[PDB]
């Protein structure tokens, strides 16, 4: 990553260990689970293109989801050469060039350029693109490995909201579909699927309650002393 | 923060790349337990909203918890609005702004405002009070995450008394319980389901001891049985 | 490891007691599995040498792995100083000395050597050299304990497509067959393994579908409809 | 009711008693049904809002679902208002008086009025509206009485595609929803185990494959056979 | 739909719902087959967008059909938008514009506007136009639908000529495959599949000839003949 957004001594530094450890288990032991995605962002703040190379290989092991994720991001470059033709001309006083789909994903772009270009004012965002194409070689990946289903996750019978409801949201938060999809999803599939007492509680306040009025009454009814309703 | 940097001349920066992979070892461990509010002290150790936005960020598996947290800051955002009379950019030229309860957030302001406002006289110190809204909205996920409830702690026979006390006094925590409910479930419920061993001590001790006072008389150092909880 | 500055040269820094720790841990995990490659490439991005022989150093297990490992790296060393191989940067540098394979591999050169070819312009790139001819060995130790195992793999009865493509990258990536045969492999054994009813998918699939596509349409097994199993 | 004449002029008729049995047949007999919506558009043809509270008032069967339809016109109706404020501003000779949205709902207009603003010219869409309305509460009285579930219907490894999308979007003139969801619900959703042979025969069509085709897609020897049934 | 009573005729009236019932009891008894395809345009005689929506509407389910229907509508109102560019902002009760296919398929248009095309000088065929996408539209179901094996036919034991050709013939109209093979089927599956004393007497004719002849040389026993009323 790079290690300064002001400093220009020891601008960059090499991958940490806790960030490869922490890789490993969510493709391990979380096994493709939808979580991955915003796990994957929050892993990647200031990762150059190089070190985002490193994350693609380092997916635990499994040389078979190297090839999705490798081929899709390929592809989004070929896609980056079809939107940009060559520019050869003046670059004008301050300027670095534009980058080609082969500096995208680093081929062609020197690990200097790609520090230079990620602390440029303003900024050319290189690695937040790269990154992006990653995330929807993820995304496939995540679909093969994992069977979950938005549509599937069922709350159980002496089973909390809270468990339940994380879930739910973590699953709708790696779905590729828009934001109208997106709320759909919180006002049919979460009251829907929630149990007989909490379903009637999320209708009864209605899906324009606020989440921890949601989630204090559906806790509420859940707690000490609990009635699992058969079904 | 201020710099770790010991030539020279300290001088202000960020939060850096290796403590916010501390901040991922400690939400992929502690996760939603009252465990986590402290380590959050630590790590977040001068920060700016910029900064506390970053560790927002930089979250990955439990984006619920996270949507109870953004709406906790909504709500106490336009508090903040509610409790002071702001006019939109400066009332006089060539003088600082006041501050709004979106520019103690960082959503409406900038990382230069911010140092700006640090720098008053008297200082506003908008990290420090924006980690009080941060930690209410915490405390609330915790509570409804977290799943002892404190009308139910009981000691078994080879329970060690440090790890029901540990459970009890984080299950008073997690339940954000006054001072006054602490005092009194102290000298109360806590005394009465400890195992027969501890509980006859606890009960020769004379009206109002102290916590200290508690285990001088149960302890009774090592044990129960055979190799005992250090957790 | 060698660290980034925004303008200027490359600074050498002491190895993190944590990267030691973490590879330590990767040759108990995973010696005789290809995650040895990925996990040795991600803990030596701006390596130089001497890092590459602390690494090396640092295993106190799987000695005759090691032994067959340094006994591989003398001979890309020996063939580097008789039969000259092909490289970026100085073949004949005039105002610094020729890298030797010894050199190269760190046993006859000093820290400032490596860095002075390194930070060369052209620079003559001895880190990444090295790391190609550990990872020579990082295949053969992979190869050697663990054999031939292409042809023997099936597709369980039980078991999904996916899991089983999964299986099939990595043994043949254990396989070391040359690669006109990796790409017959791919596009026969692959199905020739498989489930019969997912191969009449396969044939309408073709020998030039992506893995994505041939994911989407063959799955899990599946099974009787309308049945129960038998008590 | 009003009848059109030459030079699209209007002409007004009272209210035959065949309209009425008509309409208390399709209520009665047609109950609950989509269909009861295209017939009833075909009984209100040049209706006044006196002629759609005759037709309201003379049903007696099915009085669960005329208050939702009486609800529903009220809450239009004042909505209405709310909207557009009648009269707003400047009086100007040469119009009929603007409908305010209980005289759409036919409360604080007469027949003179009713008259009024359907020989205007161009027509004033009074009834009509009211009519836009009436079909808002049967669309919700059809919702409402419908048996069929969304979390029924799924496309699993036995189900041909036209089996599937008759149940699906027999769902769906009951169930509403965007199309950005019903798009989404055909792409991945409900079709995530769905069909291997419809998987095969889709891949085989190549990129030439029509929804015609797939319906054609997938046949057995349960069910139906393939001689045919129509004299 | 449109009136040719009264002198300079262009006045429209309701579709009676017995005329709706006529068609339910069409579909009923004959479902799609392909004599549903000019009772529906003689139906849609004189016939606005909105009857016809209304004459679609009212079919009992078969919803595949349907959207398949639907879809095919679509697309030749698409390209009948790259056919005639035409445009429009907010629409304008009481002006003569051109029509759009949106406007052509009752989607956009008011029932004001569909007569008002109709009845400008000359009039604009809006019905006509929709209402031949709609026979598309069944004439695709028929494609799909329509074929059953015409080798199952072999002329019965004591059955005469007359009532096996027009057999072969009923299942060779269910047939959707081209002319030139249905010429083959009678100079060869028609003569081939009749009894021994027939196909005898049918090549002593030679099938070349015209169906009278056919008839004539082929003749069977008298009496009330069938009627083919039994399937």
């Amino acid at each position: 990553p790079i290690v300064q957004n002001l400093q220009g001594q020891m601008v960059h530094q090499a991958i940490s260990p806790r960030t490869l450890n922490a890789w490993v288990k969510v493709v391990e032991e979380k096994a493709f689970s939808p979580e991955v995605i915003p796990m994957f962002s929050a892993l990647s703040e200031g990762a150059t293109p190089q070190d985002l190379n490193t994350m693609l290989n380092t997916v635990g092991g499994h040389q078979a989801a190297m090839q999705m994720l490798k081929e899709t991001i390929n592809e989004e470059a070929a896609e980056w050469d079809r939107l940009h033709p060559v520019h050869a001309g003046p670059i004008e006083p301050g300027q670095m060039r534009e980058p080609r789909g082969s500096d995208i994903a680093g081929t062609t772009s020197t690990l200097q350029e790609q520090i230079g270009w990620m602390t440029h004012n303003p900024p050319i965002p290189v690695g937040e693109i790269y990154k992006r194409w990653i995330i929807l070689g993820l995304n496939k990946i995540v679909r093969m490995y994992s069977p979950t289903s938005i549509l599937d996750i069922r709350q159980g019978p002496k089973e909390p909201f809270r468990d339940y409801v994380d879930r739910f949201y973590k699953t709708l938060r790696a779905e590729q579909a828009s934001q109208e999809v997106k709320n759909w999803m919180t006002e049919t599939l979460l009251v829907q699927n929630a149990n007989p007492d909490c379903k009637t509680i999320l209708k009864a306040l209605g899906p324009a309650a606020t989440l921890e009025e949601m989630m204090t009454a559906c806790q509420g009814v859940g707690g000490p002393g609990h009635k699992a309703r058969v079904l």
